[PDB]
């Protein structure tokens, strides 16, 4: 077992899908996995294991923020033999040509955190995903008919930022969406030698919030998950 | 109803106790509060409100990490009329003469996070707790005949630090315990004008690696809740 | 005899009061201490030792600035057996509801200096005062029927700041007063294991530019000394 | 005509290859481009424009360092309508498994430079290449049966770094090759909305170097240019 | 008058010599000035005005540290019409080929303070003296027979440094001596448009402290002062 | 033979002039040096060695930017026994009184680069020229009846700075000219114990530029080289 995960070696697949919300991790195991079993529930951070089209897959929440997801991804990679981590979450839009319900894939992730400077002797560590995972994700989305955008994400430490003028900067350097974990997970993946990726759906538009209809918002979230799950099979081949 | 809290103005008391563990909030509600009802469950971040010796009080977890508890403490303060926040969590010991199960009262909190530098034009902001609350707790402890060291805590962004040499520095400066939220909570309290205090139970020792055990886990965590609840009454006097 | 203090082990009491003004130390020795003798005059940094209501106490200025008071507090602590240090100085007000002659008790001290970042591996060190001393003073004040706000001070390196916009930031965060030594003294106290507290008399207002006047200068500065001297006795009880 | 480029709008193609040595721009124009024509000579920075299998292509050296390549790539993007920039050159390996003559593609570029911090409000900007250009280069290499590795690069400001342990860090974080431009080129592209890529060949292994001949070394170089050239065409579809 | 200087326009010469110690400023007025009058004594920081070989000159202490000397030099330049400031003090040796009783002139001054970064938007401001003053000083020392060294000084914030390994760095980059004000005065001079210079005599050798004989040490301090005073006359011509 | 300089020890004189444009190294060798002989061609960085009035002198371009000039000046100092380095070039004025064609001598060089911070433990290193070389250049100019100004220069990493108010700061602190090498050359000299100087001519006034002819512009340039050349001889005594 582990300080934050009460399970044993074998309980998880070598691939773990991670939503920020635990209740959302249960929703995924319910909707897409066959024969899903709960493998952890410490602090209410639900984790499940099952199979998709015959492939052993796991899904577990990682909580909000870099400090939170860092603890979990680290314990999985170094104590449960996990090799891949695909974060499937939500992000806010900054660029105008980016619309609600757009699937974005973070090849890289900018940040206002200090975690990577701490690991990188205070220089700039470019937090990036695994190239193959990005490609698998891009090819799966195409098969499903979705036109995914691949670029930079911004991982913020303050959801309720004091500044706000930093949003002008993000849009200027082409940031595709803002969330809160990418840069942290990538930093962890680099540190312990595993592979990670982050896919997001635009939850709202910083510029002008607002959304469409629940039915459509939920269809796009499912499209994202199918791309995540399908990209894995694709990577097995 | 806020982005992460599904409740209406009135569901929460003007005073909230906050453990990182959602399940611990529930354990507290079931053991110390009377006629307590659940006011939140969004993202499983369970919140409760009942009464303690007549007084109305609430308890809700904040998850792990500064960015996590920042969101929660901020929404309660600006959309639910919360005036006091008392985090009740666990920490790691760095000093030899600091035992497991020990109770520490953070008058201040150091940190390796950037949230505060972003707020204070990159200068050093002394994240300190509210004085009266620090005193109410010190008294509540003396009345309960319980021990409690008052001092500096260290709010870390990385539970699994890549720089262990920083623990000597933490020790050299007498840091009582290592947790992950204090400096963030104290930062937000100041930003939105509120009062906060952090109380912690030494759950483990960083040098000796000794992790909690026996039924001395709960009980010790029962004194921490005792002191917090009682320190509120003194504050009401 | 240290590099900047010409005295021998024993000349100083275990408790020293320290104003920035050397002449003020002398005024204090002549008005509050009994059978006081001069123990230092190197660089004109006058030091005195006498008794107050039976207790042996010393008073010596520290000059202006963190680097200045750092030298002095460090030599007293390591070569004269000093255990407590209580700075008694003046500060500038930033908040509207903070009047001239007001007494502030620095529980913490923010800063734009680098001395602490150099000590804390470039992280945020919460420079806080010793808790019991903060309490002894708050009581000494209540007994004297004197008012005294307890909170954060701001230790500036530049009295004539080139960035006045930082005062809004200081205000926004409720900084009680602007002085130039607190964070340095609290830093040294921690480094060489000692206890310190800073008490200040609002000598001017940064917004209104109102500078002290009338015979209300001295007297107000007489309450500050009163509280300090008395807070020591309480601490002896 | 820009300050450093004496030529008119239309002289350069929408795509430009950039070697370090300006002498290399000539070799490429003569060894690979059809109907070539010099288009710049300022400061000796030789630049040509020709065609590769019907596709108009330009080639021009950029000098050593981020400050240099930054002015060139900027003027081209803002004053000659350049849409894509492919940098070709050499780098030093730090990983044991990365061998001399290995081809490396910088999907991302770390750096010890401050240019991006100055651009991104002193936060962490992830300098990444354009995903499609990356994928094109990989596919094109596969076509030529060459083995290309996709990862992080490190843009050092000092070819002679007074610091040595920094190479240990780079290794620990899987840096593929060390060079001096990628991070600067990526920041500019992001700044003025253009696409860029960096492809390198391991010239030296810093740690342990073998012995490459000028014969082998030109083959690898020509292999890199074919990869860069064929990738454009794929990019074209 | 001024907050720290109780004098009036006209009381000081347009040239001010400033030793760190006030008692030393009186020693200078006594030994080298004709018809010297005390023009300030606030906080015991003695200031004098008189003439040398018919030239009106002033001399006043500036206290220890950048925060201290910054307040005084600023008040003199902007409230008492001072145009030149020559700091005459003591410094510690770092380079072996630098011997006790060597007169060093700081053309520039490195620092561990954060004052200049605050004035210079966080970049590197090279704190330097006025070229003519450096030359006058160099020519005067020659007339007197002294062989002055002209180079860099290091202005420290912590006289009792936590590090100490920074001394290896200073010697490596050729620092001539370490004191505590130069960088601050130069920053002030640049900010308010006046001219400043710093001359120092090696008080000891960090490498191996120790000194010669009082008679010789005091002869060299007087040589320094004569160079300071003589350089002024030289500058008048 | 160094990585960037294909030549042997003895090929370069103890003194080397360095222009930005490598084409300029040729013009100087032919227009001013006797018995000139090319000594390097790598990457097109042309370098020559001849004599000026019996004095052996070398000339070679260094490229644009601190990262570039840093490798060249380093290899020369450590591998060809170069004792002094004089950089000659142009810069942009930011002060109103500094006119086009004005000659400027950088006694110091500010910068927005991180190279010196990386070298000096993240503290402020004052990048200064060698005082005697500075004085020689001034005297030599006077001889040629030219008006030279001695002050601070600013070494910008980005010729196209996204930040604009930074020019206001530079003006406020009396910066004389903006360029891109001085601070890097000075850091290297300090690092390997050598002497260096930078002399510039105002080419543009950034703010308001007039109209200089290629006729006038060459005269100023030749005036600068005579100053640089005559100063060496004075340096020789
Ligand atoms: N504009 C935004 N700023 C910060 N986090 C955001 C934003 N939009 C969506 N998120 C993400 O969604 C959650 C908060 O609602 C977090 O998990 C965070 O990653
Ligand atoms: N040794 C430790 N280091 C850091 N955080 C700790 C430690 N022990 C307990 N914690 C706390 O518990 C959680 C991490 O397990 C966080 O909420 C943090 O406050
Ligand atoms: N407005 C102010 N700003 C900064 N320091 C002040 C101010 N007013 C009083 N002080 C204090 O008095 C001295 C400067 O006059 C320092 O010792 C400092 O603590
Ligand atoms: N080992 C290496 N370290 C740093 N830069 C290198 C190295 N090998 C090749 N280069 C590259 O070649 C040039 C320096 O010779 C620079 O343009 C740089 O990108
Ligand atoms: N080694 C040293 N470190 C710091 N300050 C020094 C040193 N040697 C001499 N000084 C100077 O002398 C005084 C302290 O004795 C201060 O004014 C300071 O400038
Ligand atoms: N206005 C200017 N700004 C920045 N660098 C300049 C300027 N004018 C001339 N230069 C110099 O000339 C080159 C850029 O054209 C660089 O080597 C730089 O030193």
């Amino acid at each position: 077992a582990t300080p934050h995960i009460n399970a044993e070696m074998g309980d998880f697949a070598d691939v773990v899908l991670m939503p920020g919300d635990p209740l959302r991790a249960k929703y995924i195991a319910e909707t897409f996995l066959e024969d899903a079993r709960e493998v952890n529930n410490v602090r209410g951070m639900l984790g499940f294991t099952g199979t998709y089209k015959g492939r052993k897959i796991s899904v577990m929440g990682h909580g909000m923020g870099i400090p939170s997801c860092s603890i979990y991804t680290k314990e999985l990679i170094t104590d449960f033999g996990v090799k891949k981590i695909i974060r499937v979450g939500s992000c806010g839009a900054v660029l105008p040509h980016v619309k609600l319900r757009d699937v974005v894939i973070g090849m890289g992730a900018c940040t206002d955190s200090k975690v990577n400077r701490i690991r990188f002797k205070d220089h700039d560590f470019a937090a990036i995903a695994d190239f193959d995972m990005v490609r698998n994700a891009v090819d799966a989305a195409k098969a499903l008919g979705i036109d995914a955008r691949v670029g930079n994400l911004f991982s913020a430490d303050l959801f309720y930022s004091p500044d706000g003028e930093m949003f002008d900067v993000m849009e200027k350097y082409g940031i595709l969406g803002v969330e809160m974990e990418a840069a942290g997970i990538y930093g962890v993946a680099a540190e312990f030698g595993a592979k990670a990726l982050t896919i997001c759906t635009v939850s709202d538009h910083i510029r002008t919030h607002e959304q469409t209809t629940a039915a459509e918002r939920q269809t796009t979230f499912n499209d994202m998950i199918k791309i995540a799950l399908e990209s894995v099979l694709l990577g097995d081949k």
